[PDB]
């Protein structure tokens, strides 16, 4: 097949989609055919659609779906909220899978954090990335708590040899306060930071994005995901 | 000795000091001794002092700290920004070792989550728990997140065979809402929810949070720390 990355993130609210559309732009660019999946996706009831995103802010066309929920809510509980059952282990595995093919950059978004829920009894996307090879590009914040976060979620991918590509703050913010320089610093001492996108990357434009993706990323990283 | 307990949280302002007050509160209405240590503090440029909330709130007298630090960062920054090392994994081991006595539980009190820095190099207060034999109480938040951080820190807990002593909600909101209600029924799948501390229970005169602090927590569980 090709290169499968989960993109996880150490919490909720902490930049994966945008992370996601991101990283799929500066690949698009370096010629890498790009799949993004979002196996379970919750908040419908509300709009969220992170595929409908990454599609609109990076143009990304082969985008899979599979599992909706309309309750912004972890993946489950928004599923016993509306009756429904989570998808099963092997159903995200062929999801992704069948996006897999060689040359091929296929993302798989997460719900949330590492080890959340995402099809039962307690299969988390660190499951997924082991059923399918994946490392994990872990999305981090800038602000105060995220150097714990990270902490945990790397020993986390480390406790079932999942690889860490790197992490990606979701949001940089221009001017960095004390804390956030500090921040990034220390978060670059415990793992590669492979890109720090820009507060409100998300309110760009097609063409904004684009050429903030392709600056966000070192393009021989990026290059070097699919041979 | 006695019973050492660490006390950590999902991360940073989740509760970690009001629970050890409250905590501290309800086993000193249980006739338990109760001494708190926070090694590390930081943010004493703006007033943070944790364990003088930990007297004032639960009248503990046994407070016992190592370092102050002005700056409002998790205590490697603080301290690099200051010019001066963290304390020694040496002086927290044994100022906690110290202060564990028999019939007294022992509360220490971390900086932030649980993988935080706090002694040279690189000591967590993961790595304390496991040098003075604690386990730990985990504090967490009732906002959506909560579960994802919780099953972290759970993890990184076994991972070192610490013990759980339960998770503590640092912050119960009211009225609850759809998400934190359904959290704390997801936390408590997790591990034993021990107590949910009323939002705003902080501000309480000592009275007051005294007797929010006794109903908080089981009677018996409390009485059976030491
Ligand atoms: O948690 C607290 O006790 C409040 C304190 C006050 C000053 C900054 C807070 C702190 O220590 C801290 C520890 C770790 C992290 C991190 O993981 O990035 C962030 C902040
Ligand atoms: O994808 C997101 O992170 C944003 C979505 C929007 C609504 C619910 C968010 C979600 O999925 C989630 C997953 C897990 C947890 C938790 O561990 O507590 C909280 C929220």
């Amino acid at each position: 097949g090709g290169t499968i990355l989960v993109v996880t993130g150490t919490g909720t609210g902490v930049g994966k989609t945008v992370v996601c559309a991101a990283l799929a732009s500066a690949a698009r660019q370096a010629g890498i055919d790009v799949a993004v999946c979002k196996p379970v996706q919750t908040g419908t009831a509300r709009g969220d659609d992170d595929l409908a995103e990454v599609g609109r802010l990076a143009g990304v066309t082969q985008l899979a779906g599979l599992a909706r929920y309309p309750q912004p809510m972890a993946p489950a509980a928004a599923a016993e909220h509306a009756g429904m059952a989570l998808p099963a282990r092997d159903q995200i595995v062929r999801l992704i899978a069948d996006l897999d093919r060689p040359g091929r950059l296929t993302l798989v978004e997460g719900a949330g954090g590492l080890l959340v829920e995402l099809a039962e009894p307690g299969v988390t996307l660190r499951d997924v990335a082991v059923d399918v090879a994946a490392a994990a590009l872990v999305v981090v914040t800038a602000d105060l708590g995220t150097l714990n976060h990270t902490k945990l979620t790397l020993e986390a991918l480390a406790a079932q040899q999942v690889s860490c590509a790197g992490l990606v703050i979701g949001s940089w913010p221009d001017p960095p306060g004390l804390v956030a320089a500090s921040n990034r610093s220390a978060l670059a001492r415990i793992a590669m930071v492979r890109a720090a996108l820009p507060a409100g990357a998300a309110s760009l434009d097609a063409g904004d994005f684009a050429a903030m993706s392709a600056a966000a990323f070192d393009r021989n990283w990026v290059a070097g995901l699919v041979g």
